[PDB]
Order: C-alpha cells, then structure tokens, then sequence
C-alpha cells in the first residue's frame, strides 16, 4: 500500500507514535517519506548484505528474520515479510523497540541526514489529526 501523507500521520498517531520517546509525529512521517516514500512494500539491500523492509525500512541484521542474513538477530521476533503489510502495526511496534534502544531516531540514517534539525512539523501541516 502507498499511504497518503495525512493518512499515514493518522495511522501513526492511532498507534501512539506522537511524542513517543519525545519524537513528535512529524519526525515519524519525515522518516517514512525518505525511507520508503510511504510505500509499505519497499525493500532495499544494505552494503552489509542485510535488507531493509517496509514503511520504516527496518533492517534484517538486528530486527526481523528474512532467512538470508547471516549472523543476524530477530529482536522484534517477526518475519521481515510481515513488515510489508498494508497494516503498519508490526512496523510501528518494532519501531518502538528500535527507538528505545539508546540512539533514538538516529538509528534511521535517513532521519539523521534528512529530517533531524529541520522543520519536521511541515510533514503534518494540513492534516486533521
Ligand atoms: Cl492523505
Ligand atoms: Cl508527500
Ligand atoms: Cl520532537
Ligand atoms: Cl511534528
Ligand atoms: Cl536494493
Ligand atoms: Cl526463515
Ligand atoms: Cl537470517
Ligand atoms: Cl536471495
Ligand atoms: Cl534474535
Ligand atoms: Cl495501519
Ligand atoms: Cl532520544
Ligand atoms: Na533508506
Ligand atoms: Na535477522
């Protein structure tokens, strides 16, 4: 599924990401835009041979099992394919674990490089939330 911007904002708010560990909703929408272009089916291979899955590009090195990432962990206890669902529940719940892991949203390289230090409230401007 390709979400609309405000559609995703609303779904992420429903699931309690608004100010989760202090990150306002615009941070999460910004991260999704640059990670997946709001497309749940996005996959991208990393240089280390791991793959990133779904709307928030969650990586198989640490977080999900895709059966082809040697020496990897599965800390969200989920098949990676479940992160491609039109239902974002598994992605959000896993993202909550990642962002609590010590480095905040800096875990998402696209957030650090494209969202951090910018006016992220722009990403939810005009949305009825
Ligand atoms: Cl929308
Ligand atoms: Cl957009
Ligand atoms: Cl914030
Ligand atoms: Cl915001
Ligand atoms: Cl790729
Ligand atoms: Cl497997
Ligand atoms: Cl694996
Ligand atoms: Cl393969
Ligand atoms: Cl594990
Ligand atoms: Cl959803
Ligand atoms: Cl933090
Ligand atoms: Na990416
Ligand atoms: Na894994």
């Amino acid at each position: 599924k390709v979400f609309g911007r405000c559609e995703l904002a609303a779904a992420m708010k429903r699931h309690g990401l608004d100010n989760y560990r202090g990150y306002s909703l615009g941070n999460w929408v910004c991260a999704a835009k640059f990670e997946s272009n709001f497309n749940t089916q996005a996959t991208n291979r990393n240089t280390d041979g791991s793959t990133d899955y779904g709307i928030l590009q969650i990586n198989s090195r640490w977080w999900c099992n895709d059966g082809r990432t040697p020496g990897s962990r599965n800390l969200c206890n989920i098949p990676c394919s479940a992160l491609l669902s039109s239902d974002i529940t598994a992605s959000v719940n896993c993202a909550k674990k990642i962002v609590s892991d010590g480095n905040g949203m800096n875990a998402w390289v696209a957030w650090r490089n494209r969202c951090k230090g910018t006016d992220v409230q722009a990403w939810i401007r005009g949305c009825r939330l």
